[PDB]
């Protein structure tokens, strides 16, 4: 490594690279997040089962570690995630009786929970996912159904990004989602995020999950959501990178090693990625793995339990795979 070129540096005049953490991981991968990510994310530990497991009782302990680690080393964070239909604890929903709250209790307790949590980490984190994944990710219907929709009504994205807008009017606000680059689903976020802004709602960025295949999507695919979003004005972030060695339809277990195809594709995969965010460097300003070494995934259980992938730039022992090189060389 000592002569490895440094993610962050390499794309210095393009856009901050970063990586989703833990305290665990942290530990573990502390020296690959030192040498080449200038940005943060928790990559459970800022959502809102993590944050406020029972109403009044907070728990920031891991997440303020995670803040003191990026801090530190003058890492830049992105608050990940308030308002999402998954990891939200029953309560949030329920009253006394363990029946349904009304529309004005949900928003009370939505507020509270965005005003502490974002006021707490004013001035440190920068970015703040907002609303995560409210889109439909398949039929005709625009919306994914959730209890804050149920609850609230269609409106509860404006009311979300509105009190986060108060909690910190500097921090950027983010509609983050995945399969972002499939064309049904593509105008579906369009449409989305155009009608809050043609509604004077404060949600300055897009953010592209990308838990991406080594097939899927195509890299026109990809120009046509980055220019699509673009479009909007508003600021863009690849949020949870990875490039999956399996296929949707792929849900094999046995596999206990990638094929040396599957490790050539994806270098190529990566490389053809990076050059296509650098091409529009102008629009996109940080691209954030979900993870950085190979050793920890999540796609490891998902969306098959208990097998392996091999997603990322560096290897199980940290050191950099194919990838890594047709990524630096863009
Ligand atoms: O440990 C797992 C996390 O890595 C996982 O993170 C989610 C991945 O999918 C994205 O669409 C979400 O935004 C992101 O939070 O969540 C589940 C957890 O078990
Ligand atoms: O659970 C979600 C999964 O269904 C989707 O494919 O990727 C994002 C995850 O959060
Ligand atoms: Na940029």
């Amino acid at each position: 490594n000592s002569s490895l070129p440094s993610l962050r540096d390499v794309f210095a005049n393009d856009f901050r690279i970063g990586a989703a953490v833990n305290p665990v991981t942290i530990e573990m991968q502390k020296q690959l997040l030192i040498d080449h990510v200038n940005s943060i994310t928790a990559e459970n530990h800022m959502k809102f089962e993590h944050l406020q497991p029972e109403e009044g009782k907070f728990t920031f302990q891991e997440a303020d570690r995670i803040v003191d680690f990026a801090c530190s080393h003058r890492m830049a964070v992105r608050g990940h995630t308030l308002v999402w239909h998954n990891q939200t604890p029953d309560w949030v929903f329920q009253d006394g009786q363990g029946h349904f709250v009304s529309r004005d209790v949900l928003l009370e307790r939505m507020k509270c929970h965005i005003s502490t949590v974002v006021r707490r980490y004013k001035g440190k984190i920068y970015c703040w996912d907002v609303i995560n994944e409210a889109v439909a990710d398949e039929g005709d219907e625009l919306l994914r159904p959730s209890k804050w929709r149920q609850i609230i009504g269609d409106d509860f994205m404006e009311q979300a990004f509105l009190y986060a807008y108060e909690a910190d009017p500097d921090a950027l606000l983010f509609y983050n989602d995945y399969n972002e680059c499939f064309p049904e689903k593509r105008e579906k976020i369009f449409a989305l995020v155009k009608s809050l802004r043609d509604k004077g709602i404060p949600i300055h960025g897009i953010g592209m999950q990308a838990h991406w295949s080594l097939t899927r999507p195509s890299l026109d695919e990809i120009r046509a959501a980055i220019e699509r979003y673009a479009s909007l004005g508003v600021v863009l972030h690849i949020t949870e990178l990875d490039v999956s060695m399996f296929e949707f339809h792929d849900r094999r277990t046995d596999l206990a090693a990638p094929t040396s195809e599957m490790i050539e594709r994806q270098a190529e995969r990566y490389g053809q990625i990076f050059a296509l965010f650098k091409e529009y460097r102008d629009v996109i300003q940080s691209v954030t793995f979900w993870g950085i070494a190979d050793d920890h995934t999540w796609l490891d259980n998902f969306p098959v339990h208990g097998r392996k992938n091999w997603p990322l730039l560096f290897d199980e022992q940290h050191k950099p795979k194919p990838a890594f090189w047709r990524a630096v060389s863009v």
